[PDB]
C-alpha cells in the first residue's frame, strides 16, 4: 500500500489502479513456505484486510492484489475469499504460484512473452495468446509485470501492443518499472553519482537489479 | 455420403472419417435462402437422417458433418439436434454461417490463416489461435478445410503444424484437397490430355479452379 496521498491523486488526475497487500515471501524456498502455513495466516490477514479498510473507498483502486512472488499457500486462497466476501465491487488478482490459481480472478502472469513458451516445471509461462486458450479457461489476461525496462531495453515491446489489440482477452499489462531505485552518493569533491546495490558496503547485493 | 466400401476400408485401414450430408447450396443468394425456409427442410432431413441411418455402425466414422456451404438457417439447427438426440456417440459439425454457430460442437472454419484475421461483415476468418479465446469460446477448432493445395502451392503449412503443436486446442484440420479433379481428353492422333473447366464446350465455368 502506498502513501495515502497517491490514491488521491490518482483519483484526480485518472489513472486505473492496483492496490497490493504488503506480502512478498520471495526468498523462502519453496516461495509458499511461509504463505501455505496456517502459523502465518494472522501476520498476512492483517496486510490485507488493513489495506481494504484504508483504501475501499478511493475510486481510482479498481483491483486487489494479495501481494507478490510469495508463492500460492491456503492463506491466499482463505485472504482471496475474505475480500470477495466484503467487497464484491473490485476483482481480485495474485500471481504466485503460476499466475492461474484458485486465488486470482486475472491471469496475471509476469514476464510470459507474446509467442514464446516458457514451459517451467509446476509454474510454466505460457505464451500470453496460448494461455487464454487453455482447456477450461475463460478468464482476461492482465500481465502483473512486463517488458523489464533495465538498461537499454524495451526490444519487442510493439509485439506485445500487436497481441493486445488484437486479442479481446489480453486487456494490456504493467510495465516493469517506472523508475531506476538509484541513490546519490558524493565523491570527494561533493559531486553528486548515481549509486546502486553494493556501493553502501552493502553484501550480498545483486548490483544494478534495482534500476 | 460415399461409396459404402469407402466406410470399410477406413474401418480396416484406420483413418478417422468425417461423414458429411449431400447438402451444398452455395449458389443461393443468400447462402442460407433453403436452409432457412422450413419448406426446404424435408428434403434436407433426409439427406441427413438416411445418412446416419446407413453409416452410423463405421468405427471410422467420428463426426458427423450437416453438409457444406448451405449458409446458417432454422433447418441446420433443426437437424443439428436430431443427430444428437439419434447419436450421442459422435459431435455433429458445419461450417457454414461462420463455423462456429450453434449448428456447431468444433469450430471449423475453411482457409482460417495462422497468424491473420479476415474480418469480412457476418462471417469473419479471424486467427484460428485468436478465435480459441474469443469471450465465451470454449469449443476445439479443426478446419474443415485449409492450405489450398491448387498448383504451385502450400505456401506456409510449415506455419499451421507449428500452431496446432502449440495451442492444445488447436486440433488440426482437412487440407484442400486429396485430388485434381483432371479428365482424360484425347487429340487428334488418339494421346490423352489432362482436361479442365470448359474443355467440354461447357459454359459458363470456373476453369482450373477443379484442381
Ligand atoms: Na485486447
Ligand atoms: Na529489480
Ligand atoms: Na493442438
Ligand atoms: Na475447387
Amino acid at each position: 500500500p502506498n502513501h495515502p496521498l497517491w490514491y488521491t491523486l490518482c483519483d484526480r488526475y485518472g489513472l486505473y489502479v492496483v492496490d497490493e497487500a504488503n506480502i512478498e515471501t520471495h526468498g523462502m524456498v519453496p516461495m509458499n513456505r511461509l504463505t501455505d502455513d496456517p502459523r502465518w495466516l494472522p501476520a498476512m490477514s492483517e496486510r490485507v484486510t488493513r489495506m481494504v479498510q484504508r483504501d475501499r473507498n478511493h475510486p481510482s483502486v479498481i483491483i486487489w492484489s494479495l501481494g507478490n512472488e510469495s508463492g500460492h499457500g491456503a492463506n491466499h486462497d482463505a485472504l482471496y475469499r475474505w475480500i470477495k466476501s466484503v467487497d464484491p465491487s473490485r476483482p481480485v488478482q495474485y500471481e504466485g504460484g503460476g499466475a492461474d490459481t484458485t486465488a486470482t480472478d486475472i491471469i496475471c502472469p509476469m514476464y510470459a512473452r507474446v509467442d514464446e513458451d516458457q514451459p517451467f516445471p509446476a509454474v510454466p509461462k505460457w505464451s500470453i495468446k496460448k494461455w487464454l486458450s487453455l482447456p477450461g479457461e475463460t478468464r482476461p489476461l492482465i500481465l502483473c509485470e512486463y517488458a523489464h525496462a533495465m538498461g537499454n531495453s524495451l526490444g519487442g515491446f510493439a509485439k506485445y501492443w500487436q497481441a493486445f489489440r488484437q486479442y479481446p482477452r489480453l486487456q494490456g499489462g504493467f510495465v516493469w518499472d517506472w523508475v531506476d531505485q538509484s541513490l546519490i552518493k558524493y565523491d570527494e569533491n561533493g559531486n553528486p553519482w548515481s549509486a546502486y546495490g553494493g556501493d553502501f558496503g552493502d553484501t550480498p547485493n545483486d548490483r544494478q537489479f534495482c534500476m
